[PDB]
């Protein structure tokens, strides 16, 4: 039922809170999780393996078959799928991987996704192991997305970075 709670309000847009996604997603049913997922949609580890296992694998069975049919996504792309048991939909959204050398530019395409659904829980794109400056994700999420997003860092010590370099 969208019940958010506990975010910092950034812009009139875009909330964000240190917490895991898929702890969030249990606690508020959302319409929409987005998955930081990658082109074949193969869901280990960081958010996505996190989504999955919470779905115990439905939501990796479910993306093999979309996959055998339809083909891989593209960097910067998304696909709608079933939010299973965590969400009533999961936008699966692929943001460039800068640490295998995919071009950051496209991280403003990845957040242009969200756009198509009023209000989503999501995590922070091309962050991590994906190798992207955090700061810059935020901005270009900030700059991008013009309906409500939450997001969930589940990193202390990246979410107060996050918190103080923008309040500058
Ligand atoms: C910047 C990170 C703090 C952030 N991670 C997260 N952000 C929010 N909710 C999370 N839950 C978990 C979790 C829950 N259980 N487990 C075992 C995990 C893991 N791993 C991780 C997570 C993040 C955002 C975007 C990402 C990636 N990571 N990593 C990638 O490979 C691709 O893109």
């Amino acid at each position: 039922v969208n019940s958010f709670s506990g975010y910092l309000k950034l812009t009139d847009n875009v909330y964000i809170k240190n917490a895991d996604i898929v702890e969030e997603a249990k606690k508020v049913k959302p319409t929409v999780v987005v998955n930081a997922a990658n082109v074949y949609l193969k869901h280990g580890g960081g958010v996505a393996g996190a989504l999955n296992k919470a779905t115990n694998n439905a939501m990796q069975v479910e993306s093999d078959d979309y996959i055998a049919t339809n083909g891989p996504l593209k960097v910067g792309g998304s696909c709608v799928l079933s939010g299973h048991n965590l969400a009533k939909h999961c936008l699966h959204v692929v943001g460039p991987n800068v640490n295998k050398g995919e071009d950051i530019q496209l991280l403003k395409s990845a957040y242009e996704n969200f756009n198509q659904h009023e209000v989503l829980l999501a995590p922070l794109l091309s962050a991590g192991i994906f190798g992207a400056d955090p700061i810059h994700s935020l901005r270009v999420c900030v700059d991008t997305v013009r309906t409500n997003v939450y997001l969930a860092v589940f990193d202390k010590n990246l979410y107060d970075k996050l918190v103080s370099s923008f309040l500058e």
